[PDB]
């Protein structure tokens, strides 16, 4: 139910989330953390890029696998 995110910061940041972490439901749970509008941002899981708001459940998301986005 859980899902990782890694950030440049190295800091480390958890979600309360269900496997289904619809990127409108993940992005804007994100939000809280930090300022950013879900149609605006894009994620990644194990390679595969995660959309606008498309459920993680449907990815069959694990145990809260770690998605790293990168842009250099």
């Amino acid at each position: 139910m859980q899902i990782f995110v890694k950030t440049l910061t190295g800091k480390t940041i958890t979600l309360e989330v269900e496997p289904s972490d619809t990127i409108e439901n993940v992005k804007a749970k994100i939000q809280d953390k930090e300022g950013i509008p879900p149609d605006q941002q894009r994620l990644i899981f194990a390679g595969k890029q995660l959309e606008d708001g498309r459920t993680l459940s449907d990815y069959n998301i694990q145990k809260e696998s770690t998605l790293h986005l990168v842009l250099r």
